[PDB]
């Protein structure tokens, strides 16, 4: 519940992910790059990007498809809208339900996408859904934003964020390029 515990949790995740990427046979870092790999690059932790979002579940969960970088569209269900403030501006993102996954999938772009500090196709956030009867407020921590596998140069097919999931602000938290 404390700031120090939150920060330690983020640091532990980042360290553990670096070790997996560096050493595991199932790492998405391509073999050619695994030798020189020295860890992912991140923005420093910034609590201004850990925000409370209003959770607004889709009234009639609808089957939707997102385009992918390779091959056929990915199938998801439109699950919710998440509404949140960054500074003095209000923003919304659509969250998607992925079959067999409990967390919602929130692909997005922002101003760092445009200025080249983060991955050009966008980043991903996983958001754990509120209570099912009937939740309304969830933790949106952009310090946990991460790159699609195709950012690392492998031949993966990754879902592209919808254009509606652009956030007109510089989200200087999470994984960079």
């Amino acid at each position: 519940d404390t700031d120090d515990a939150w920060r330690a949790r983020i640091a532990a995740h980042r360290a553990d992910k670096d070790e997996f990427l560096a050493t595991h046979d199932q790492s998405p870092i391509p073999p050619a790059d695994r030798g020189a790999f020295d860890g992912l690059r991140y923005f420093d932790i910034d609590a201004s990007f850990r925000v409370a979002a209003r959770y607004q579940p889709a009234r009639d969960p609808e089957a939707v498809e997102l385009e992918t970088t390779r091959g056929p569209p990915a199938e998801y269900t439109r699950a919710a809208v998440l509404g949140f403030d960054l500074g003095d501006s209000h923003h919304t993102l659509t969250a998607f339900r992925v079959e067999g996954e409990s967390s919602l999938f929130v692909p997005f772009t922002d101003e760092t996408t445009d200025d080249g500090r983060t991955y050009e196709h966008g980043r991903y956030l996983d958001v754990d859904p509120a209570g099912a009867d009937g939740g309304d407020e969830v933790a949106l921590d952009f310090n946990l934003a991460y790159n699609p596998f195709c950012a690392y140069g492998g031949s993966f097919s990754c879902a592209l964020p919808p254009a509606d999931n652009h956030v007109p602000a510089a989200i200087t938290a999470g994984e960079r390029v």
